């Protein structure tokens, strides 16, 4: 793909080990990012520093776009590396120059913003219409319907930690524990082992 | 003072239609094949649960593109209902013709994309409020947002606003009664005065 190679040729590309922070919320935004390899988590936090994952992003994804269209904006979220990453970066000023040469690069950025806005709106619906209990339930259902969920004699099976569920949903690992139990005891699931079994 | 030549050039390739107050301009699930633009008026963007309760995702106003999320990949559906809040003049262009404008002058894309940006900051802050803010703080914050805003008013004790307990409830996600309950107690902690659809934020 010649457009992405052209584009990458004006970026500078760096490695970020697993668990490092690429973008801090409140920081001034004057650069765009792009995932050559790996995956990051876009996350937000409350007062007690509890986190919610707005989105996993993966190779081929732009990051830090939101400040590109009016100056003086702050980073809106935390981006942390989920695996080891290679991350291309370019300034808003250079990027606006690439957009003039070949506006298709803006077209591919805007395609992702659109998708991201559909996906974030779906997540507002949930937080508005489901309570925490339901959101944990739904989350497990979703993991169990992913291509990588493996098969089980009595339903579907997935390996996730109370911790990833806590981040997906906005509560602690211990609160996840209490609620898995409540879920076990209404027979929605069976969480014997670090593996969970989901049903029907 | 708030139109310009790029817009007018854009607007002149559109069919510009007038919609009454309360008409829905876009239905969720519809094949997205057309871009809209609010030449005058304001709209609510809405989603629903299986039980037909409504959540207001956003208000949009004159200047604002609508119906843009299908633009970049074909075969998509509208992700939300968009409903006229006042009487509206709204422009429409097919995606295919709009892709063509973007080649003529990419600046049209930069204006749309700016707006998608601001939309995702706002929807992301909303995701934060619903996950982390309590109901009463969410209402407190909504009142503050309406009050800080033109369409708001002026008053001896602050700004004053017009909004029923139901639209409130649709913005924060709670019933009308609960809104009424929380408004009262917000009255008691000296934060507002509330006479029906009309509120004085201090
Ligand atoms: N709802 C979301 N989904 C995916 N990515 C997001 C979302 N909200 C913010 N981001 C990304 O995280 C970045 C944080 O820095 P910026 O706001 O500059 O740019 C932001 C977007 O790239
Ligand atoms: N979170 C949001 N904030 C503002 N506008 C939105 C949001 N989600 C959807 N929309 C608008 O609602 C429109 C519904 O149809 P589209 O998905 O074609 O285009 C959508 C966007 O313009
Ligand atoms: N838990 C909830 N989540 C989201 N929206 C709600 C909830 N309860 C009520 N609403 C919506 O917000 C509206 C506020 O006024 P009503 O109670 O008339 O109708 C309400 C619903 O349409």
């Amino acid at each position: 793909d010649p457009t992405l190679e052209w584009f990458l040729s004006h970026c500078h590309i760096h490695k970020y080990p697993s668990k490092s922070t690429l973008i801090h919320q409140g920081e001034k935004a004057e650069t765009l990012y792009y995932i050559v390899k790996g995956s990051v988590a876009v996350l937000i936090k409350d007062e007690e520093g509890k986190e919610m994952i707005l989105s996993y992003l993966n190779q081929g994804d732009f990051i830090g776009e939101l400040g590109l269209f009016e100056e003086g904006q702050e980073r809106s979220a935390w981006v942390r590396a989920k695996t080891a990453c290679e991350v291309a970066e370019i300034s808003y000023k250079k990027f606006r120059q690439l957009i003039q040469v070949n506006p298709d690069i803006l077209m591919r950025l805007s395609a992702q913003m659109a998708r991201r806005l559909q996906v974030t709106s779906e997540k507002v619906g949930n937080l508005a219409f489901l309570d925490l209990t339901g959101r944990i339930a739904q989350t497990l259902l979703n993991l169990a319907k992913q291509p990588d969920a493996m098969t089980h004699p009595d339903g579907m099976q997935i390996k996730i930690t109370r911790q990833e569920i806590g981040q997906i949903v906005g509560c602690s690992r211990e609160t996840v524990g209490r609620i898995l139990k409540m879920l076990e005891d209404q027979n929605l699931i069976s969480a014997h082992g670090k593996t969970i079994v989901v049903y029907g």
